[PDB]
């Protein structure tokens, strides 16, 4: 099973490396991890909550920030950025 | 959130009392839940692994087996099965 990004999604995981227009889910996350860690969007502190308010990761999925624990939300927010 | 599961996964949800023709990723873990414990589809031996060869849930996860743990399939298979 491979997963098809929707267009804005997509332009975000080629920003940090990925090639294709399909991906398995594992490689849709660890371009997302890429993307939070060389952005910064993390807090310092408390490594696991992403602010994502100001950045387009926040417009796609649709929140100012989220945890990195919460993994049903994110797998969520990752279906809405899906065709 | 709300997501709409396609037809077959409908079925399956409906069949363990659901109603809806939209709900929660929350909702649709649990009927789905409900749905393998109340048909005995999993190993009674090692428990984590859920058999559908001989199920409606084989057909609409295209797998023989999974594993509760497998969380990524799991939203994986979930998310071909929805709109
Ligand atoms: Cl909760």
């Amino acid at each position: 099973t491979l997963v098809r990004p929707k267009p804005l999604l997509l332009k975000l995981l080629k920003s940090v490396g990925a090639q294709k227009d399909t991906y398995t889910m594992k490689e849709v996350l660890f371009y997302l991890g890429q993307y939070i860690m060389t952005k910064r969007l993390y807090d310092e502190k408390q490594q696991h909550i992403v602010y994502c308010s100001n950045d387009l990761l926040g417009d796609l999925f649709g929140v100012p920030s989220f945890s990195v624990k919460e993994h049903r939300k994110i797998y969520t927010m990752i279906y809405r950025n899906l065709v």
